[PDB]
């Protein structure tokens, strides 16, 4: 089972507050739609709530330690092991949280989505360059600028290779 996390960084590589874009800037909301359609999108509960709605077409899963909270429409988890057993029959899940949840499933990762802005925004976390020993860039792929997104931004995807 392939376990793919999704992160946007602005262009000094910082996250702003919990993988989530300031400004409902929909760059990174509208590509985790896109790619993310027909296999399980697995969420911190900060990220499920900037988008307000389970996602059409796909489990939504939120992760959370959190024991009493729910969600109509969505699936929750209190943990990794929850999360894996939730989706033990998937071939391919996305992951789509903060800092600590990258933390929790990093061992488990095969492939990155980065998606770069060519901004700078206040954040609090940097997200350290890629191990390209480790790493292999699949491909990059340029974002569509637009009203809604003024800034310039890049996909960057890579691929663990051992």
């Amino acid at each position: 089972m392939i376990v793919s996390f999704m992160v946007a960084m602005d262009e000094n590589r910082v996250i702003g507050k919990d993988n989530n874009l300031p400004w409902r800037l929909p760059s990174e909301l509208q590509y985790v739609k896109k790619t993310t359609m027909g296999h399980p999108l697995i969420m911190g509960r900060k990220n499920y709530e900037a988008i307000g709605r389970p996602l059409p077409g796909r489990r939504n899963i939120i992760v959370t330690r959190n024991e009493g909270y729910h969600v109509e429409g969505c699936e929750v988890a209190h943990s990794v092991e929850e999360v894996f057993e939730l989706c033990k029959n998937e071939e391919e899940i996305f992951i789509f949280g903060g800092a600590q949840i990258y933390d929790l499933f990093l061992p488990y990762v095969d492939k990155l989505y980065i998606t770069k802005i060519h901004h700078a925004f206040e954040g609090d976390t940097f997200f350290p360059e890629m191990d390209m020993t480790n790493w292999k860039e699949v491909f990059v792929e340029k974002g569509l600028t637009d009203e809604k997104n003024p800034y310039t931004y890049y996909y960057h995807v890579y691929e663990k290779q051992q």
